[PDB]
């Protein structure tokens, strides 16, 4: 039950706003959402609420966020280093939806409170997909 | 750490194949390399092997990939369903050096053993960019 | 009455609405349908009641279960009677136009619900020769 | 019964030369077979599955009522006749043609029930997504 | 028996195109890969090809390996072995093997399971091969 | 038994030579190496040699040759008849990558004495790929 589930009609009712499709015959995972920032329990249960607005996405575990630039080039950190910044992925078969994922997701946000505010998304497109295993049960 | 530095190599190389710009005055990660499959193990050793030979680039930890699809219809695995393929992703600040990283990732691991040779690559790209953190600490 | 059903007719009639096609021929003949299958039996029996409410003009089969598929690669398939746990069943239309209106709107209905009804699917068919289902006249 | 029926058929089925599988494995074809009684549809069932291991088959089920003979009042689209009906898949859409023209041209020469069995073919515009099997 | 019937089959069909089955030069510069079905009707259409047809060449039925695993995991060793078994005929020239594939498509086609479960294709042989001279032994 | 792994490293070297894709998207087995002549033992090694590195291709067992044409005017052999000359086949997904295989291994074999200089081999192609049953592990 909530978060979670207020969360997810919350974005239920905005991604109703357009109409697009969410599947392709090809099956194949061309387009995601990138989400990070806030604070882990914020990027959480956004997590958890997007998981039951949208079943034909598929979801990455909570991760951390390595650093980015300087400035005063003295010097920058290892590739490796990690920063407490968390994010995860959101796999998507259209790009029209993910674009209106983006939005519905950045309009929910900006209506609440921090951290759950300065929660930050975009798209992203996978030149040649990403074949997640496939499920057999 | 031999394992890795091998890599490393493999990589520079490969990479200097195409003196690319990696690096933009804005400093914006806008481009990916999003790197997956193999096994646990082989898929750090290549993270580890990209973090020395690319100073200029930002890695994420391993992290698991949720399902795809199932075939046919009837149940699908749920969003939040993970699986024990691991995947990282790798943040440029150009397009053009993401696509050079990505065929140098794949002309390595063809030539290398399984599990390493059964990595996927594909480059990916921000629509809005990925604002990762400044460091300092 | 049937809460379940009747929210399911309300989905089918709010997007139906967005094309007032002809739905009937004086002909009365069933030349069209609409093939819905996958989901669960419960669910995919949920729809099939409410779209018995939202379209007196159709006819349906019960559920029934679907055959399996193609077996993968040079190896044994599976007999042609194999039945699969998947059920579906068969809506009977008088006009093509109207069989592809329903199509659209089961569609876009169920995708925008939880699982395992978004796993509902669907498609037209069209039957070269009409089905001609019996006459039915008040028993009773 | 069944086995002279799958002969019956495959004697027919023999006329022509005709692709029953492609290579995408989809079924995008059909023949719709209904009425006669319902044992005198299941033995051709039985009977149509021994002469084409391609095709797939709907277990039997009942038929729902068409229009009212006047007036009406009119049937709801849930009443269900004790007509039967079972459907045939098929990955291409003219060896369901054959096979339509084979299962008329055996029934017409038998006694009623059977001669009262119709078919029809049937086209799904998007194709049917069978469960695969491994199993 | 089950080969003689095979054999026939496969007469009867490769009639309809009376192409060049053999050349002057004698080389073995095409095949039929058959393969699927099961054990036991492989090896009976094996049998039959071999009574239909004297100008080919068959090799015994052997195994073939696994092709890909879906999604990005572990995959099969190049020489794990499946239960399918498959063999290959060798023929002269090329166009007899696109009948040959006809004939016995055509054929399986109309059989039960799992002999219409039977693949096939043509192949071709860049460089041909050198098929052993036969000699009647002492 | 290390007889293999000199034989594998003897082939990752000469097709090296040739930078061509070993997969496609397709992923159907379209093209073959034909391996046969030596020694069944020769043959043997090289299959394994084979094996250990080409990741990507996929083998036959070892069989036996039918025979070809008799000398002269004398009696066909029958179709069964086998030679006592083995064979193995290499199933591959691109035509290119067959070629270089090809190439490599009579380069490989061409230096080695009796019977291993006596393997043959040629590239063959299937009009409609060869359906080599998946693996579900």
């Amino acid at each position: 039950n909530p978060k979670f589930e207020n969360i997810a009609e919350g974005l239920r009712a905005l991604l109703a706003r357009s109409h697009v499709e969410r599947t392709t015959d090809e099956g194949t995972w061309v387009a995601g959402v990138f989400v990070y920032g806030g604070s882990k329990t914020s990027l959480y249960n956004l997590r958890r609420g997007t998981a039951l607005a949208i079943p034909q996405c598929r979801l990455t575990p909570l991760s951390r966020l390595p650093f980015g630039m300087a400035p005063g080039p003295g010097p920058q950190p290892g590739p490796l280093r990690e920063s407490i910044v968390c994010y995860f992925m959101v796999f998507l078969q259209t790009h029209i939806f993910a674009e209106v994922l983006k939005d519905a997701i950045k309009d929910l946000v900006m209506t609440k409170p921090a951290p759950t505010c300065n929660i930050r998304v975009t798209v992203c497109s996978f030149d040649d997909g990403v074949d997640l295993p496939p499920w057999f049960p």
